[PDB]
């Protein structure tokens, strides 16, 4: 049981997860995730999937729960985004909702499917505008009341207003406006419960690019809701992620989300980390490598030992480089184009280990760095624009090490500069 933010994620079956947008849904122990299936790195419509588990980290692959209709809003030409399941007990039904749209983003709808079973397959019911207005990104909340009465949370006007509005009995269309945040360029939405108050998480209106993420909390949908803060430090960009999202676990919740990769969209990775309560306020864990106990409600951070890149041995022209958003103040940089540097003494007990790197790029586009371990075949590494050189993330990589003291090389034999490195923290 280890969630590890920004790998490639597999189901059961060993098959990269596509289920971008999360949404998750909860029938006695079992949960399904419901998703963009993004698997030919396009924007379009192909499936939402249907993952289920036990455990929220083994996930098995169903028959997807909605697949397209050609000539209609659901085709494979059209947008369908950020599905959401929630029971409707009166009904003995499952109900869908998701973004539709154009692929020009000009339709600004939402669509409903129906089924009996959590992973259906769904049937569709139709695209609308709810109360007539926009509505883009999008996520239902259902409370807890004797009726469980369900919310649309949505991004409205031009994604200008952000809006909450009831559903009615059926959950099948939207019935009265309970809240709006005029102007709040509010989009990626998701409401959990912390000890009765409402939590909302957002984004706010960047396009593709991350930004910080903000909470907001209010003791009825209707507000008053808290002013913005945020979730995580506000450099990172919600750790380079997107809101999609946020379960309860225990006293605490998960923040689920997606990072977002334009030119490789099936590779978009799931950004999930501990949303820890404890101060009152909720503040994104950043934990590299994490294990979840649903059933207890508890989280448990993996301790990791942590090595500087600059107390490694460097190599050809690589240099070392000072900044305040570094640990220990330095970072390697001209790494890659004939610079590396090799960690040594990286101790282990054998086996297969995570290993954070912590690096910053600043570049709009993506870096990569090469990663040989005791002199073994390299693997590429992929490095995400960080939000500048002075601005550090980390990406994780598994690797084989051996009992006793191992080295890792980093930048060798790659004609481009790699990212800038920090440090390494080995799990
Ligand atoms: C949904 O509810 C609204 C407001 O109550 C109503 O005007 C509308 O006819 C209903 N149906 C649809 C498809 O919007
Ligand atoms: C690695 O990074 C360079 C840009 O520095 C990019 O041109 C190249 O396509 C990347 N390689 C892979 C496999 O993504
Ligand atoms: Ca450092």
């Amino acid at each position: 049981n280890q969630i590890v933010s920004g790998a490639a994620w597999t189901d059961t079956a060993g098959n990269t997860i596509q289920a971008h947008g999360a949404g998750i849904l909860q029938v006695g122990s079992t949960f399904y995730w419901f998703g963009e299936d993004k698997s030919h790195n396009s924007a379009l419509f192909k499936a939402v999937s249907c993952y289920t588990s036990s455990d929220l980290v083994n996930w098995s692959r169903q028959n997807d729960a909605l697949s397209p209709i050609a000539g209609t809003m659901i085709s494979t030409s059209n947008v369908v985004e950020r599905p959401k399941v929630i029971f409707n007990q009166k009904n003995s039904e499952y109900v869908m909702w998701f973004h539709s749209d154009s692929s020009n983003y000009g339709a600004a709808m939402v669509g409903v499917a129906t089924a009996k079973t959590p992973c259906g397959p769904y049937t569709y019911k139709g695209s609308f505008k709810p109360l007539g207005a926009d509505s883009r990104d999008e996520s239902i909340f259902q409370d807890d009341d004797s009726a469980q009465t369900a919310y649309l949370l949505y991004a409205s006007d031009n994604n200008q207003n952000f809006k909450i509005s009831r559903l009615d009995a059926n959950y099948y269309n939207v019935t009265a406006q309970v809240s709006v945040m005029n102007g709040a360029t509010l989009e990626a939405p998701g409401i959990v419960k912390h000890n009765g108050e409402y939590f909302l998480i957002a984004s706010h209106t960047s396009g593709w690019a991350p930004n910080p993420n903000k909470w907001f909390s209010a003791s009825s949908l209707a507000g008053p809701w808290s002013a913005q803060q945020d979730i995580a430090p506000s450099a990172t960009r919600t750790w380079y992620s997107q809101n999609a999202f946020d379960l309860p676990l225990g006293s605490n919740a998960i923040y689920m989300g997606d990072r977002w990769r334009p030119s490789l969209l099936g590779s978009s990775r799931y950004i999930w980390y501990p949303l820890d309560f404890s101060s009152g306020a909720p503040q994104i864990v950043h934990a590299d490598v994490w294990s979840v106990n649903v059933q207890a409600g508890t989280y448990s951070v993996a301790s990791g030992t942590s090595y500087e890149a600059e107390n490694g041995q460097r190599g050809g022209s690589s240099t070392i480089l000072s900044g305040s958003g570094f640990s220990g103040g330095k970072a390697v940089g001209y790494l890659g184009h004939g610079g590396t540097v090799t960690i040594n003494n990286v101790q282990s007990n054998g086996g297969s280990h995570w290993v954070a790197l912590y690096f910053a790029n600043g570049d709009s586009t993506y870096r990569n760095v090469t990663v040989s371990v005791n002199g073994g075949p390299s693997v590429l590494v992929d490095q995400p624009d960080s939000g500048g050189g002075n601005v550090v993330i980390s990406v994780p990589v598994k690797l084989n090490l051996n009992s006793g003291e191992n080295s890792i090389t980093f930048g060798s034999g790659q004609s481009n500069y790699a990212a800038d490195l920090d440090k390494i923290i080995v799990y």
